[PDB]
Parts: C-alpha cells; structure tokens; sequence
C-alpha cells in the first residue's frame, strides 16, 4: 500500500547527487552523506541532482513525494499544516497542500493520486546543463518539520523516481529531509552521534 522506497538505478545508471555545501550559519540547503539526509530552508532552493550513466530519451519524467520514515506513520499523507496550506504563498501552479514544489520550471505538473490520495510533483527530464555533469532540479519545501499539524518533528523520506514517457519506471532513490531554520547548525548536531 505504501510507496516503495527501494533503490534501483536501472538501465540508466541512475543516482542522485547533493551540493557539497558545507555547514556554515549562511547556507540554505546542505546534504549529510553520512545521514543520507538533506537539511534546508522554507521556501528556498534546494537543488538535487540527478546521475546518470547514459542518457534517458526525452519524454522521460522525474518525480518528487515525500513519505513518513517511521513505520507507524508511513500510511500517513504527508501534507501541509493549515496555518501554511491556507496562506497566500501559492505560485500558481502548485495546490496548497502540497509539501514539495518545483521552481523555476513552467512544465512542472503535480498529482493527487485518485487512489491513495498522495501528493507529487513531476517535471521533464532534461540533460546537463552545459559545463556539468548532472541535471539539477530546484526544489521548495513549503512546511518546516517543527510545524505543528504538519509534519510536526516526524522525520520524512523524499522518494524521487525516475519514469518514462508511458510512466514505465526506470529507477529510484530517497533521502531523508529536514526543514528548520539553522540547517547548517542542525545537520552538525545531528551527525554527533
Ligand atoms: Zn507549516
């Protein structure tokens, strides 16, 4: 019933790859290797980036949808709390509950499943930009985790997959997120153990 968080790579060597930001009061998004785990800011840039070994065809899709990590909660939609699904942050394009956004791409498309009522956003696949090794796409979570009636400090898992045009999965991969407001300073504290 739940999404599958498994990895795959696939055909196409896929994998994802992080910033190598550092931990500094001033950054916005920064990536733990040691926690698979992705720090970052309300509302700001946080660019993922995807790998590959050979190249997808155009027409292929790439998929954002977050998931609770614990398994008591995993059945749960993760979704927005009222106090920010209900303010006027909309861009437009994006429904206002939705946690994960796309920026800086008017081909973005989200989905509530008719089925099991999970949020999604997919946009295009599209090569390395030139002078690059891999494609980045700029994400925005719309929640912070400490928000109360959303997350509410439970700890989330993005799974990002990769699908072609007919929506044939071609490979996955997740990480763990946390929105806060010091993601440099969180994600020493976190790795001290
Ligand atoms: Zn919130």
């Amino acid at each position: 019933s739940v999404p599958s968080q498994k990895t795959y790579q696939g055909s196409y060597g896929f994998r994802l790859g992080f910033l190598h930001s550092g931990t500094a009061k001033s950054v916005t998004c920064t990536y733990s290797p040691a926690l698979n785990k992705m720090f970052c800011q309300l509302a700001k840039t946080c660019p993922v980036q995807l790998w590959v070994d050979s190249t997808p065809p155009p027409g292929t899709r790439v998929r954002a949808m977050a998931i609770y990590k614990q398994s008591q909660h995993m059945t749960e939609v993760v979704r927005r709390c009222p106090h920010h699904e209900r303010c006027s942050d909309s861009d437009g394009l994006a429904p206002p509950q939705h946690l994960i956004r796309v920026e800086g791409n008017l081909r973005v498309e989200y989905l509530d499943d008719r089925n099991t009522f999970r949020h999604s956003v997919v946009v295009p696949y599209e090569p390395p930009e030139v002078g690059s090794d891999c494609t980045t796409i700029h994400y925005n979570y719309m929640c912070n985790s400490s928000c109360m009636g959303g997350m509410n400090r439970r700890p989330i898992l993005t799974i990002i997959t990769l699908e072609d045009s007919s929506g044939n999965l071609l490979g996955r991969n997740s990480f763990e997120v946390c929105v806060c407001a010091c993601p440099g300073r969180d994600r020493r504290r976190e790795e001290e153990n």
